[PDB]
């Protein structure tokens, strides 16, 4: 994974994110309205919650939420990193359903009133640009001025490598490898050295170019090839998505969807959207909630 | 700018190409049929030729052919080279050949890369800064680099090399590529936007991706290689932001094209067009088509030959 | 500044170090015997201690102990660290310890690296020029001591062999671990910055042949330290290496050479009188521009250096 | 192996040279006077010179009494003879140029004739004026390149491909990043960068110390191939320094204080006995016989 934060002008913030894996990971888009009651897990002692906000989920294998953006502009991305039970399939949605800002996610995660059941670490950004890194004891790191976030190593060891290369100068040398530190240093440098703009369509084009450079070429094997990329427009509530083999990039506009209590669940089958561009709201079909694995 | 050659399986060759420049360069796609008589230049002593093969051109400013692909699978891409000097004292007088139709003259009259080598070796012309060097690849995968060293056409066989950027010249570029090859691309690669760095990365990844006989998958792989070698848009702090990218499918005769700010990538299929002599010239305005994907032969409208 | 640890065979351990600075630092060697009463500082509340072990000190400006090696094989090396903060709110009121005699205090009373860790873990002193130390005993056990805002952070060097300046040891090991995954045989950072010098020295220390020859182990350590040594008259507005030191921990030999001198010499502590009442010896390095071999005959009787309290 | 060129002020030029090999190479110093008739055709030595003779059978490098310095470095792709190419043995090829020539321009004129046939290696020649070139055999043809602004010289690849790598790393800026490996391009880039950024002086002793610090930074650690010995030639003062990496001292031979007239004896310095020698080693130059060429 490679997660980039682009802060344009006029409070415009775009969060890029690319999925790198040796095998294709079937991921579909699900739009959930408010008022839905979900369970934390299927084991004994699991708790429930009613979704306060509506959100769109990038559900991999139609079983677990890899990432998502809610109607408040809150974005949470899950990245690989080598008490009441809280499954990983609904952990991202539980924070999206109940919280509106990054600070609200930090307060709930600081309580740690849950257990979790090859692992992951998350990055949470709100519409205000406040971004943190959550890594498991739970450790919440404030990104501050950092813009990129990949897999390994941990965040303290990552910022050390970032500060080491920042003294060398990105204008002079950057690591061109596919390793997570190499992709993080490149993405962080480019995120600081691109022009800030107020146009939402241009900010996604700029964020796409940074994520493209930090992307692993497809079928790379001498095998974490980039499978797909996502870009969240936090100010305009647009969630972009594209498969690296498809011909068009499309977005789901939450401001044009019915997220009220009682609305039906919509689903975008990405396997049937190979040539779709522009807004993909009309291609959302009324479906049932995905079954947690 | 980066030019990548992808050789899949079953004689499938895809030539990627990205245009990197500070300001946007208006580029439109033109489809020329056979039997068209064109002029090399407007100066005294220019010669004429009748196009033997139909080709699609990527004409910049609607005045000069940047790159193109003919109906035989021959692809020629023009890239900048700062130290290019086109004429000397022995080229003085040889018929003038403008850079606006230089790529088209090699595409209209030649079918293979070797035919382009035989014509360029004669060097019976002069060239009239658009200091550029070219990479020519035919459907069989044979690729060469053409550079002007003070009025001297220097042709190099790419052989196992897969990438081709700007400066320095090809011999010094091959040395930098071989130097980094011993270092190990899996261990370390240059991650800058300079021409050698982009050439070393795109050459390494072109060798370490899976070859395939799928024409669509081959294009998707070439896109990912060119995307990594592409300079991020609005890179501020010469050859700056990547403005557009093109991918030519040599076996299936498809010429892909996409603007980095556009939302879709489309292609022009030459096998589904009337390439007989006398056919109308077709133009694809890349400024009008913004959300177009798949085959772009639809939005091809009838236009007139572009004016050099 | 760079610090390299070499572990050959038969418990042979050599600790190499190079001093990098813009201007030349006058450094003289002093040999102190046992039973010398010294003051931790000149301020109020300073304590005193009697030297348990005889040692050799590399005293810069003849007023402060940069590094040293006691007769037990314990070596302590002080290296600059920009982010070092010695005192905080919890250290105010503790007995003052001057940086001029801090290295000698640990070398006088302690014999192993663990004994220094226990003494530093108590932290019954306040320090009164930001540096961090590397301590190695005859057995090869080595640690890194850093003051993180009035907090003695002690890290086990473990399998790491090198130690330069900035950043701190956790961030430094993260850079070392990143480059180790690239492969030193494939690519190494060749700059004069502190992380680039540490990765090179740590790699080469692991990939040289271990030997039991005390003279070969020093020559091998010299080649690694010289590789991490900044060329002379080169500076950055991380400057030139002024001198290099090498300590043979098993044989109690302390090698020394100036980068501009034509020879390297060593002080053999086994061939010196360190009993209580022995005189303090001094070796003026400015007068040994062509001295090679054992330099015990050149040490002259001298009064103890005056610490710059 | 690395060859560094240091130009101080007041026409002061020092050429450093380190020998890197997996096994130690016995190299002794031989001071040859003028008027000696040697065999390749034959020639009578015009100038006296000191020779770093490896295995006591071949001249590795050397400096003549005119300030001309020639260093020999290994090269993997060197082919000496072809179909177009008197036999000239490599054991005396360095001496023949040092005996009959005084300037770097004189060596280029003689080698350009190529009236002779020749361990593949290439050479770097520098005269007292600072003019330096690189001589390489490319499939029988002799290629002579002007070093000009370049200061370092190692092994492979050839000089054109080496200057491209140096120029490639020059754009990055040595103050930012340098290649830290032990490969020939990495060592040549580091030595060239530092040779442009050390303060040049008129002090001949400070020049050799600065030149040593550059060559020592470009030397491969011992037992890692491993650097065996380093040499430094002071062109203006006619001093040839020499030290073994495992020894404890660095000594030199001062040609200005030696008898090089026709009829003088051949002086040999056994480096296996000067383990603790520093300063001028002229007094330790014992009289001996000319070495036996391989
Ligand atoms: C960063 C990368 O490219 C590599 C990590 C990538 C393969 C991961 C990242 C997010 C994962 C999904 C998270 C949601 C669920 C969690 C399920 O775990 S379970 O609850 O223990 O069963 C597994 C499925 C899925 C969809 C994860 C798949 C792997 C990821 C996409
Ligand atoms: C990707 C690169 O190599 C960077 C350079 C880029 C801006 C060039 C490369 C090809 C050029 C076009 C070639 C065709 C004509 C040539 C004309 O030259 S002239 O005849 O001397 O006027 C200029 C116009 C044009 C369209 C070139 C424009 C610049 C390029 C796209
Ligand atoms: C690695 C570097 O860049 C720094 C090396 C060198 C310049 C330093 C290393 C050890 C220092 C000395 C330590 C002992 C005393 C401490 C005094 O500080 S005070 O007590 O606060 O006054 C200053 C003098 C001296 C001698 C230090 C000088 C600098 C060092 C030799
Ligand atoms: C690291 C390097 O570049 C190589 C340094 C070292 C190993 C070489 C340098 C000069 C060599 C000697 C040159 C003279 C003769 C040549 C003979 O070749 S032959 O005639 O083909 O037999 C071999 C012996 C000798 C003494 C060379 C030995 C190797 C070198 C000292």
């Amino acid at each position: 994974c490679s997660r980039v934060i682009y802060k344009g002008t006029d409070s415009l913030t775009v969060v890029g994110r690319s999925l790198d894996w040796k095998t294709p990971i079937p991921t579909n888009l699900y739009v959930y309205p408010r008022g839905m009651t979900k369970k934390s897990s299927d084991a004994k002692g699991a708790f429930e919650w009613t979704s306060t906000y509506g959100a769109v989920y990038a559900v991999g294998y139609d079983g677990g939420i890899t990432e998502g953006m809610n109607e408040m502009g809150l974005v949470i991305n899950g990245l690989f990193c080598k008490r009441p039970p809280m499954s990983l399939a609904v952990f991202v949605g539980w924070l999206l359903d109940m919280n509106a800002t990054t600070q609200q996610c930090v307060d709930v995660l600081k309580e740690h009133n849950f257990s979790i059941g090859s692992a992951l670490h998350w990055g949470i950004t709100d519409s205000t640009g406040h971004s943190v890194v959550v890594e498991f004891d739970i450790r919440i790191y404030e990104m501050g001025e950092y813009r990129a976030m990949t897999n390994d190593p941990n965040w303290p060891a990552m910022t050390a490598i970032i500060d080491y290369w920042d003294k060398i100068g990105g204008q002079n040398m950057l690591p061109g490898g596919v390793t997570s530190p190499s992709r993080c240093v490149r993405a962080n440098y480019f995120a600081h050295h691109v022009k800030p703009t107020a146009d939402p369509d241009l900010a996604v084009s700029i964020t796409r170019s940074i994520v493209a450079d930090a992307s692993v070429p497809y079928t790379y094997m001498i095998l974490s090839s980039t499978q797909w990329r996502s870009f969240a427009d936090l100010k305009n509530l647009r969630y972009y998505f594209d498969i690296v083999t498809d011909s068009g990039i499309y977005y789901v506009d939450l401001t044009r969807l019915d997220l009220y209590p009682g609305a039906p669940v919509l689903k975008l089958d990405t396997s049937k959207a190979t040539n779709l561009t522009g807004c993909a709201n009309s291609h959302l079909k009324r479906s049932a909630p995905f079954t947690p694995m």
